[PDB]
RNA sequence: AUGGACCGCCAGUGAUAAGUGGAAUGCCAUGUGGGCUGUCGAGCCCCACGCACGUGGGG
């Protein structure tokens, strides 16, 4: 059977804090491990990275966050853990496979059930399959031309690495196109139409250092005191089309990433 | 065979109609161009003649 593992397989492009030769492809896992051995984590498109480095916020970030600034000044407090883990330089990595540990089963987004960041139903319900052209950015659509980035009919389309297939899925649920995608019906209801990614056409601000750990530990809003959040990968059971995208004190809801 | 290769910004259009630059006005007043002065022996060749001093013909 077909599997991917964010946290083990390679896709993300690492650079190391010495010699500045040679990047290596690395895990989600690895990456978060190996934090201050690299200077940073690339992806070469930006609206990859703009949601990355929002996801990666909420992994390496939210372990180190706590997601829990309750009396004691709670913005003086996160600021002493802060500052108290900034001290120390690097992440324990038993605290990062504690993390994994909760839901490593779930991670490989081409999972029969709950994969990464996606429906897995929809399969069932959609006649036609938008296709990876639609999905991969710089590709032409349908109704799109074939004049640049390589000229793709939509006849025999050449598949994407899985790896660059994690880049693109990760842009298009962050910016994408807005009005008559592909419909799916849901107990009798079809609408083509669809609404615009949230940050879409925005320019997203990521602090940087000199190695990974302190980047990852700068990147976290300071969650203001709420309701306990999750991720869209966190949640444990699927949401349903109809009904209110609710609400989310948490900084998940502030990373954009509650659904 | 280069974020490249292939690749039109493009189809249309009066700036028009009207109009004295016009009225007046001396560049005026003065001045030698003067002295000197007669127009009176190489020249390259051919030929003819010669009293070899020199004559003439032709180019």
């Amino acid at each position: 059977p077909p599997s991917f593992d964010v946290t083990i397989a390679p896709w993300l492009i690492a650079r190391s804090r010495d010699v500045l030769a040679a990047p290596e492809m690395l895990g989600l896992r690895d990456v978060l491990i190996r934090s201050h051995e690299l200077s940073d984590v690339e992806i070469p498109l930006p609206p990859g990275a703009a949601v990355l480095w929002r996801i990666l916020a909420l992994i390496t970030a939210r372990i180190t966050g706590l997601d829990q600034p309750p009396n004691k000044n709670p913005k003086r407090k996160w600021q002493a853990r802060r500052s108290q883990i900034l001290s120390k330089g690097r992440l324990d990595p038993e605290a990062v496979d504690a993390y994994f540990a909760d839901y490593s089963e779930r991670f490989d987004l081409f999972h029969p059930e709950r994969p990464w960041l996606q429906d897995p139903r929809l399969r069932e319900e959609c006649p036609k399959t938008s296709g990876v052209n639609k999905l991969a950015w710089g590709r032409t659509a349908g109704e799109n031309q074939v004049w640049l980035g390589g000229h793709h009919h939509d006849l025999d389309p050449h598949p994407l690495d899985s790896a660059e297939a994690v880049w693109h899925l990760l842009a298009t649920l962050g910016y994408g196109p807005s009005g008559m995608c592909t419909a799916r019906v849901v107990r009798g209801r079809s609408e083509r139409n669809v609404t615009a990614g949230p940050l879409r056409g925005t320019v997203s601000y990521h602090p940087l250092g000199r190695t990974l750990f302190e980047s990852l530990i700068l990147n976290i809003p300071y969650p203001g005191t709420g309701a306990a959040d999750l991720a869209f990968w966190e949640q444990p059971e699927l949401n349903d089309p109809l009904g209110l995208p609710e609400e989310s004190a948490g900084l998940a809801g502030i990373l954009r990433l509650d659904h």
